[PDB]
């Protein structure tokens, strides 16, 4: 168990563009592309949407991907996607210190959240981060459970939350 496995589990893997849970054009190990649109307003908006997706895709890939990729390709983006997140965290004056305060397993937990909801969003968990940084695991856990993140993605959140609290990988084990 490491951050990779952890998000590989949490994010899934598909080698053909699919409409995710959040309505985004997505591919690989949760590498979003485009934001899928509304209730029947296309074509042409549909077409434009997917194409943009493809384009975004071909961009990241370096080739004419017809919205279909390979494990190797997905996996390449995933690692990138991970890096970017670690980086957000360490540049972010809110996250940075929490991260610095954390341990290996707990770090993966923070990374996960960022990977999933981005630097800014994660950076807003003012109180939870506080607790985190103070090593108030249970308090933190409880608080994190009152979140929108949690309400919207309970299973996953639950998983992420148990890691912070126990400091183990039990919820992935």
């Amino acid at each position: 168990m490491n951050i990779f496995e952890m998000l590989r589990i949490d994010e899934g893997l598909r080698l053909k563009i699919y409409k995710d849970t959040e309505g985004y054009y997505t591919i690989g190990i949760g590498h979003l592309l485009t934001k899928s649109p509304s209730i029947n307003a296309a074509k042409s908006e549909l077409d434009k949407a997917i194409n943009a997706a493809k384009s975004e895709l071909d961009k990241a890939i370096g080739r004419n991907t017809n919205g279909v990729i390979t494990k190797d390709e997905a996996e390449k983006l995933f690692n990138q996607d991970v890096d970017a997140a670690v980086r957000g965290i360490l540049r972010n004056a809110k996250l940075k210190p929490v991260y610095d305060s954390l341990d290996a397993v707990r770090r993966a937990a923070l990374i996960n959240m960022v990977f999933q909801m981005g630097e800014t969003g994660v950076a807003g968990f003012t109180n939870s981060l506080r607790m985190l940084q103070q090593k108030r695991w249970d308090e933190a856990a409880v608080n994190l459970a009152k979140s929108r993140w949690y309400n919207q993605t309970p299973n996953r959140a639950k998983r992420v939350i148990t890691t912070f609290r126990t400091g183990t990988w039990d919820a992935y084990k």
